[PDB]
């Protein structure tokens, strides 16, 4: 009953803020631009400091004629509205959002640890209780993101950040949606998604634990249970109903990675009737006790290094490119809800 009660409070409160979006929270001249810390086909995500705090934040930028162009415009716009209603310890907070003549802005908390997959390759490969720790947080922000009809459909070591707690702050929700029944679009990652994504079959929030079994597996082993040179290679790996195990592995380990990785989802962990509590009660997280997960009172596996907010330490390096804003409004009758 009390994770019932809580859930149910969780649901209202999203749905509160989902039904009235928040709009128009700050402006661009409000911020001073400090570095770029990643870069893709239609936006970028920039480190920022609030002009008047001082604080930093990590702005996403995107390019509203790309968005158009590449087809991202409901995916955009879900993310937004999304983000603005959730509200849980793993996830990364938006704190404002904007839009202009050319871009919409979505201004997030500033994560300095950087990426997992940067830790996760500097060191090969996680020790089952470092990556039992981390999965643990994912299993509670998808039972706390399913509960509210979402699905996430971006789970993959990059998008996961390393807060200053050595905990886990899920980013990107370019790919999350509401959604309560199926939903068709074919999105992710290569090595993470799920073979009825792949068969372009109507789906349901049993990819996100699909993924969480390619996540685990990677984090584990140091590379993917599906790993091929070309995606087609990889999709036949997925559709395949084959995996192969390192003799590292233990064997609760491969037992709740064969449940995960099952190819039939009406069979697979998660999307059962007991839903995630299969999960949680497995074996593999005897030792977990996920209140004090969720209440962030387990000492870390490691604490990232970096020296304050400001650093950037963690983050790569991109070719810093101008933030033009057309004297002319663009696509503003796609975004206007934004
Ligand atoms: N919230 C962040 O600190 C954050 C940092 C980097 C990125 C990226 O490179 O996509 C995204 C979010």
């Amino acid at each position: 009953e009390s994770v019932k009660e809580f859930l149910a409070k969780a649901k209202e409160e999203f749905l509160k803020k989902w039904e009235s979006p928040s709009q128009n929270t700050a402006q661009l001249d409000h911020f001073d631009r400090i570095k770029t810390l990643g870069t893709g086909s239609f936006g970028r995500v920039m480190l920022v400091k609030h002009k008047e705090t001082g604080n930093h934040y990590a702005m996403k930028i995107l390019d509203k004629q790309k968005v158009v162009k590449l087809k991202q415009i409901e995916h955009t716009l879900n993310e937004k509205r999304i983000l603005q209603a959730v509200n849980f310890p793993f996830l990364v907070k938006l704190e404002f959002s904007f839009k202009d003549n050319s871009n919409l802005y979505m201004v997030m908390e500033y994560v300095p640890g950087g990426e997992m997959f940067s830790h996760l390759r500097r060191i090969g490969r996680f020790s089952e209780p470092h990556a039992r720790f981390y999965a643990a947080q994912i299993v509670l922000t998808f039972e706390y993101l399913h509960s509210l009809d979402l699905i996430y459909r971006d789970l993959k070591p990059e998008n996961l950040l390393i807060d200053q707690q050595g905990y886990i702050q899920v980013t990107d929700f370019g790919f999350a949606k509401r959604v309560k029944g199926r939903t068709w679009t074919l999105c992710g990652t290569p090595e993470y998604l799920a073979p009825e994504i792949i068969l372009s079959k109507g789906y349901n929030k049993a990819v996100d634990w699909w993924a969480l079994g390619v996540l685990i597996y990677e984090m584990a082993a140091g590379y993917p249970p599906f790993f091929a040179d070309q995606p087609i290679q990889i999709y036949e790996k997925i559709v395949s109903g084959k995996v192969r195990f390192p003799s590292h592995f233990s064997s609760d380990l491969k037992d709740l990675l064969r449940n995960l990785l099952q190819v039939d989802l009406t069979k697979r962990f998660g999307n059962l009737k007991n839903g995630v509590n299969d999960i949680k009660n497995h074996k593999w997280f005897a030792t977990t006790d996920w209140i004090a997960i969720y209440q962030r009172k387990v000492e870390a596996p490691f604490i990232p290094k970096f020296k304050g907010p400001g650093d950037t330490s963690n983050f790569d390096d991109y070719e810093e490119e101008e933030i033009r804003v057309s004297i002319n409004e663009k696509c503003g009758k796609e975004f206007t809800e934004f």
